[PDB]
């Protein structure tokens, strides 16, 4: 599906109906492999915050710009949100050391973030061997979903209490990149609570 059709015919209806949406083969093999190389070159869990213009991060920047265009093509149809910006990218290297993340909500208290977008980099990742599954518990539903951290897979989900999630421990190093998109009204309300530079 082309980006306009992908947004309007798949991401929008899927987010509105389920609050979670998986796009496989988002950028293609060549672009995905370049992003994987850049992330491995960056120098317990290791988190680095990336704007996209740093040396050796050009293809990470391309991923970010591509996620931005896809969101733009949703034409304000994602929930009631007016999306006008996003965070930097959280580039994460998770060692396979048998630690996980307890069930949590990314934005439980109105900090501005409305959509979590995760891009995965793990080729031939077997969850039954290496672990690292993301388990999402959509609010009020009888079912939950385990998401495999597949190479070139883009995951969207609402960042608020609709999607508590936990991360299973892993036995091989996992790499993922996350951005969060802001709702204009929520982000404006968050900014009345303090002063510049604080
Ligand atoms: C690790 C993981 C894997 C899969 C799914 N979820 C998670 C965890 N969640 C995802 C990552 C998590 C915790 C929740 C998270 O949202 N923000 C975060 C917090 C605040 C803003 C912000 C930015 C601008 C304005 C307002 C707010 C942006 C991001 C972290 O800094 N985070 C984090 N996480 C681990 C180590 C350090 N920091
Ligand atoms: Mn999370």
């Amino acid at each position: 599906l082309p980006a306009l059709k992908l947004a309007l015919e798949y991401i929008v209806p899927c987010m509105n109906k389920h609050g979670i949406c998986v796009v496989d083969d988002f950028l293609g093999k060549e672009t995905g492999q370049q992003i994987g190389d850049e992330v491995r070159a960056l120098h317990g869990d290791k988190i680095t915050w990336i704007e996209g213009k740093e040396p050796g991060c050009e293809t990470i920047g391309l991923l970010m710009s591509s996620m931005d265009d896809l969101i733009r093509h949703c034409n304000g149809k994602l929930g009631s949100y007016k999306i006008n910006g996003r965070t930097k990218a959280m580039v994460a290297c998770y060692p396979g050391n048998g630690t996980g993340y307890v069930r949590h909500v990314d934005n439980p208290n109105g900090d501005g973030r409305c959509v979590t977008c995760i891009y995965y980099l793990n080729k031939d990742w077997d969850a039954k061997v290496s672990g690292g599954i993301l388990r999402i518990f959509p609010e009020g539903k009888a079912q939950f979903a385990d998401i495999e951290p597949k190479f070139d897979r883009l995951l969207f989900f609402w960042s608020d209490r609709r999607n508590p999630h936990e991360v299973q421990p892993a036995y091989a190093t996992r790499y993922a990149i996350t951005v969060w998109y802001f709702d204009a009204d929520e982000r404006a309300r968050a900014k009345v609570k303090y002063l510049t530079g604080e």
